[PDB]
DNA sequence: CTACCGGATTGC
DNA sequence: GCAATCCGGTAG
């Protein structure tokens, strides 16, 4: 089974689980080759889904990992897709979308750090940058797509803030939530040219299970 | 390609 | 507390 059913070993104490903003001691380009290490860096708590959200808080973070045929990976910016729509009946993880996307649970959760009123029709932030921060982390799976994917596991690209969100009927013919997200992040982008050197200079290096 | 498990977390 | 959810990861 490798790493398909494993736990954690340890966990994110240095701030609490639901933090917003980046997490002490990680910065922009650190680089984790399974989720679950992720997940114990507290940068992305879920092991396997997109967005780390509570529904009547906000969102803390998500994963761009090629998952969600709508999502459109921009770098600075992209357009992320909600969770569900999907029938998981047989204890699966992921499938196909299948029905309508709910503004509810992580989706309404993500909407919720826009700096608007949440609305059931979408809304767009007239000062984008007064928004809640959401981490973002990218997965190299969602490289089949992306050039900013990260060639092999997870790397933390920074924080992200929700523009604008709206419903839409997704490629395969049902409702998907979909939200811009745009960088506002000090840090430089890990795919630049001064995005490589600072990994560089810092020393970042892929982190594996010990 | 197909099938489906633990674990972590939030929903209720 | 138990139910629901899930952008992972592996075996066959």
């Amino acid at each position: 089974s490798g790493m398909a059913c494993v736990g954690r070993t340890t966990e994110c104490t240095i701030v609490p689980a639901n933090h917003f903003g980046p997490i002490p001691g990680v910065p922009v380009g650190t680089m984790w080759r399974f989720r679950v290490q992720v997940s114990e860096s507290g940068v992305h708590r879920p092991h396997v889904a997109g967005i780390h959200g509570r529904s009547n808080d906000g969102a803390y973070s998500l994963v761009l990992a090629g998952g969600y045929e709508d999502d459109v990976d921009n770098g600075n910016y992209f357009t992320y897709t909600g969770s569900g729509g999907r029938d998981l009946s047989g204890n699966k993880r992921t499938a196909g979308q299948s029905s309508d996307q709910k503004l509810t649970n992580n989706n309404r959760a993500l909407a919720l750090n826009c700096h608007s009123p949440i609305n059931e029709k979408g809304a767009e932030a007239e000062d984008w940058r007064q928004g809640k921060p959401v981490r973002v982390v990218r997965n190299m799976k969602g490289g089949k797509h992306s050039k900013y994917a990260p060639a092999e596991g997870n790397r933390y690209d920074g924080i992200y803030k929700v523009v604008k969100y709206w419903p839409e009927r997704g490629k395969s013919g049902f409702l998907v939530w979909r939200y811009l997200l745009r960088r506002d992040d000090t840090e430089p982008e890990p795919w630049t040219r001064e995005g490589k050197d600072r990994t560089r200079q810092l020393g970042l290096t892929m982190q594996y299970p010990e």
